[PDB]
């Protein structure tokens, strides 16, 4: 979330920035202002009723020493106190809707971000590798994988319904390999490996941004009130909830691998054939809890940490800075890495590296006592895909395919997988 | 489940076997017989009413050629048609009640199995390795882990509540190692590695026994009508559900690593301080789909395959065959491997390898056409922990501990992990 003061002090600005996301967001500012106003109004109106009653009860007490006024007044007091609670019971209720409304406002995009209405308005920032030229029509990742028997869409559906695929044999061995290759690379660079729970309490999702706006997007175990995580980002980032960190500890780099679970309730008809959009996918996250003054540079570093995976792998890609209209609830600025999919003759999202400044830190309450001022300051959070395993696999299957159908294992995964090429079973 | 013929052909036997599990089961056998009877009666009476009807309808049709009998008979038909519905609509209710009843009876224990009411009447069948003796009081794994900063019980709770613990750094890097070491061993052995969905359709859990009896035990995602898996046994075994396999293919050996999710509604107050009983734990399962004749030999081999892990690891262990009173709903015979815990001064379940003969195969309908009789016969399924990664981690953290608190990396995992000993971070 964002600062209530920031809205009070500069509602103009907040509205122009939310406006770069969606003109329909401007209303959220008005509602919090209206809500905030009635809130401080009730406290003033009460501050009076409190004083009047206290004045009168004081006056019907000194009047105990004989007088009968204790009724035309003992009613102005009873009429009075019967409304202070009427209001107390609305301030309570007005502060509730204030708190919630605030949790529904997206992060204000950083000025450096280009303005746009949607994905078409994203800006390409750099490329790497030259997409392979084919002397034979290249095949889709789902075909090359079924024919090799390492992608069992049929059985996946038999067990879980659509958007579920069982990976098998070399297919699986390769998947694990990726995960291992990936983690080792990032840990060597300084990230703390960590295995987090996959089911999590609600606060956690409220902490990262997922809750409350995208609840229909998460699997929920209504019985235990725990949600399955849609990304390792959630558990990792909330690691230091309600804490005050030592500025010396900063920055905190941590990585992890986790199965990801998304109801994908929006993806209708889109990507219905391979493994690029599934209810369950493997992904190696990257998270950074840093000192405000280093956030944006850490962002740039993070994006490079991710590119490295792709280069080391020999998979051509390009980097895209997302425009305001495409940004994403928690992000203040973010780059997407897109890998080449021959079968589709286009680059496609394989990573999303973003900086959230204090947004997530605010709703999660993670601050630090700095070597200067001595006072508490909210930290900055960042996260990005240290390559979503599933999509990389698919990339691998397509960019390293052969006319006969086999797939050449990338030079750096061989030591992890076993073979150098996996031919038809 | 078991066949109903077996029930009506030797109800005696059935009742005595279930009696070894619980004498309160004997009634189930009576309910299926009393229900099978009511059903066989309806089908016979129905086959009669159906003949009488077609006989008459044919009779009132050749009589349409001038005749008025089509009243006293066209009534004997309506009165008759009036009853066949009545019966079809109760046979249905009858048969529902009959098939769910059957889904509640446990597998018949194999004679070989020792009789007993409790886990204390389970008998030891062999050991391996001698429990290290200490010069100092050995410390429990949670104590050693928190000291090493590899087990964060506080944060696991902050994130997901009790019985949820985050593993970090060397802890995490070691756990991964474990999973790799184990899948490599088994894969080398001839098991097919597979990455299965963790979210599964109900029938699948009905497939391996988990449902209906243990619904309260599995996390359910009420909105999408899917369950979280409590073991890779589930998705792997159900892989060929509703299939007719080619005997040439048998046996089918497969392995996999997956997070296991258990509501552990029962585990109350027991194992409340480490990671031996958690709502989420890693486990490399081992599943076999074999030909009936080889079932029990495969079981023996399975336990050896599992044992192998613990030996290469240098972990003292003992094997025990579970008595009928402790068997486990779908098992027909089952051994548990229990590793040595210094801090507890006792051996503890770390593996559970069982044989289900045709029980599981019968409820998921997996069979095969054999090179002999040509007819279809249900397969035999087996499965067992190729080590519950979590409890193994705990075991090596205690058995390889040192005065100063560091823990010595077991010899075979150092090429996987990195260091040879992980000292206070
Ligand atoms: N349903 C899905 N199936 C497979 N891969 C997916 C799915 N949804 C997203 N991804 C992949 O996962 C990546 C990261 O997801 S993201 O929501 O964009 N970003 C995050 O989750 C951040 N925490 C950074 O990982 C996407 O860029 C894409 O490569
Ligand atoms: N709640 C739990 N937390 C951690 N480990 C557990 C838990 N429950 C069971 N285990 C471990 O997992 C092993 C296998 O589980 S089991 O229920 O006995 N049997 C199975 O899971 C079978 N499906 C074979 O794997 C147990 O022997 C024990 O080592």
């Amino acid at each position: 979330m964002i600062d209530i003061n920031l809205i009070r002090e500069k509602p103009d600005y907040v509205k122009e920035r939310l406006a770069t996301r969606d003109k329909e967001l401007v209303s959220l500012v008005d509602k919090v202002l209206e809500l905030d106003k009635r809130r401080r109004e009730i406290i003033k109106r009460l501050e009076a009723l409190r004083s009047e009653r206290n004045k009168l009860s004081k006056e019907i007490g000194k009047l105990k020493r004989e007088g009968k006024d204790t009724t035309e007044i003992q009613n102005r007091v009873k009429e009075l106190k019967e409304e202070i609670d009427r209001l107390e019971e609305e301030l309570r209720k007005v502060e509730e809707e204030l708190k919630n409304t605030l949790l529904w406002i997206p992060n204000l995009p950083h000025p450096s971000v280009p303005v746009g209405e949607d994905e078409k308005d994203n800006v390409e920032v750099r490329r790497w590798g030259e997409p392979r030229k084919f002397d034979f029509e290249p095949k889709p990742h789902w075909e090359i994988g079924e024919r090799l028997g390492i992608l069992d869409f049929k059985r996946g559906a038999k067990l879980s319904g659509s958007r579920f695929t069982v990976i098998a044999g070399w297919g699986a061995r390769l998947e694990r390999a990726l995960i291992n290759f990936m983690l080792d690379l990032h840990t060597k660079k300084g990230y703390k490996e960590i295995c987090p729970p996959h089911l999590v309490k609600p606060e956690i999702l409220i902490g990262t941004g997922q809750l409350p706006k995208f609840e229909e997007d998460l699997y929920k175990c209504e019985r235990d009130n725990l949600y399955l995580i849609p990304t390792a980002e959630v558990p990792l980032t909330n690691l230091y909830r309600e804490e005050i960190l030592k500025e010396e500890n900063l920055p905190i780099y941590l990585t992890a691998y986790t199965p990801c679970y998304r109801r994908e309730a929006g993806a209708y008809g889109k990507d219905i054939r391979g493994i690029i959009r599934q209810h369950q996918f493997d992904k190696v996250e990257l998270v950074k809890i840093v000192h405000p003054d280093t956030s944006y540079d850490e962002l740039e570093k993070l994006v490079k940490d991710a590119e490295e995976v792709l280069q080391l792998l020999g998979l051509p890609y390009r980097v895209v800075e997302l425009c305001t209209g495409d940004l994403g609830f928690s992000a203040a600025k973010t780059y997407d890495i897109e890998v080449w999919f021959p079968s589709q003759n286009k680059y496609r999202e394989i990573s999303s590296c973003s900086n959230c400044e204090d947004f997530q830190a605010r709703r999660m309450n993670t601050r630090f006592k700095d070597s200067k001022t001595g006072k508490n300051r909210f930290v900055h959070t960042l996260n990005g895909s240290g390559l979503a395993v599933g999509r990389t696999l698919a990339a691998i299957l397509e960019n390293y395919q052969q006319e006969d159908g086999s797939v050449v294992v990338p030079e750096v995964l061989r030591d992890y997988v076993g073979t150098d090429v996996i031919r038809p079973e």
